[PDB]
């Protein structure tokens, strides 16, 4: 499957492949996110979960997230999806994750996008400065924080002030990808997706790891599609017969957008490239 990576280097056609994606990939509903009550739960207006797979809020008000859950049927794992929160959705994104049963979080943009623009935080900078989400009635601590080279893993802890129930929640985040492009080489995200992978946060024994960057669908993508592709690669009888084109395509049943530029479809390809030969050995 690298030599045809080769043929499509060779070739320059990136692009085009890329394109064909967009062509055959599913078109479904969103009639829910489209809602004039939900426009203001929509960072973008172009990227909407479809109805069929949009993960629902459980409590009275509203049950809308810009949020879908990617079940892979033949990998046996789940992924929820979600754009980046907003400060009106930051008490909504941790009632998802409470309500899913989520046990990892896993972050691919910037909060400082690029030099532009801090978009709402939503987990606590500092252990002293806990935060309340008083729409949804959970209160989430920071406990630790880890920050290595390439990714910071922080330990929240997450309590329903309903209950007085407490989860701890692992976040990944990723902090390398570079502002423009994709990385040139992808040892250190697959490094990443290995440390995510040991924390146990993609156990089917919890609920779905949550994973975002700025609309959940580029980046996000990328995790979800190298992680599900190696994963069938060490299942299948023939991991030779894993055809990343099809496993993005049976993604974008389940979201749209995913890999969001033909350069960050090489870079998926070249991940899943890499990731076969260290997890070959
Ligand atoms: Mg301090």
């Amino acid at each position: 499957m690298e030599k045809e990576f080769e043929q499509i280097d060779k070739s320059g056609s990136w692009a085009a492949i890329y394109q064909d994606i967009r062509h055959e990939a599913s078109d479904f509903p969103c009639r829910v996110a489209k809602l004039p009550k939900n426009k203001n739960r929509n960072r973008y207006r172009d990227v909407s979960p479809f109805d069929h797979s949009r993960i629902k809020l459980h409590q009275e008000d509203n049950d809308y997230i810009n949020a879908s859950l990617i079940k892979m049927e033949e990998a046996q794992r789940s992924y929820i999806l979600t754009q980046g929160p907003l400060p009106n959705t930051c008490g909504h994104f941790w009632e998802m994750v409470w309500e899913q049963k989520s046990r990892g979080v896993v972050m691919l943009n910037r909060v400082m996008e690029k030099g532009s623009l801090k978009w709402a935080q939503y987990w606590p900078q500092k252990e002293e400065k806990e935060m309340i989400f008083e729409d949804t009635n959970l209160k989430l601590t920071l406990i630790s924080e880890d920050i290595k080279s390439y990714y910071t893993v922080r330990q929240l802890e997450l309590e329903n002030l309903t209950t007085q129930e407490t989860r701890e929640i692992l976040h990944f985040h990723y902090t390398t990808w570079p502002d423009f492009g994709v990385p040139e080489s992808p040892a250190s995200f697959l490094n990443f997706l290995f440390k995510v992978r040991e924390s146990g946060s993609l156990s089917p024994e919890h609920g779905p790891v949550v994973v975002h960057c700025s609309a959940g669908i580029g980046r996000s993508g990328t995790f979800c599609l190298a992680d599900t592709c190696l994963l069938l690669m060490d299942k299948r009888k023939d991991p030779s017969s894993v055809d990343i084109k099809k496993v993005l395509l049976e993604m974008r049943k389940f979201r749209m957008g995913l890999i969001q530029t033909a350069d960050q479809l090489r870079f998926s390809y070249l991940a899943v490239i890499e990731g076969a030969k260290f997890i070959m050995g």
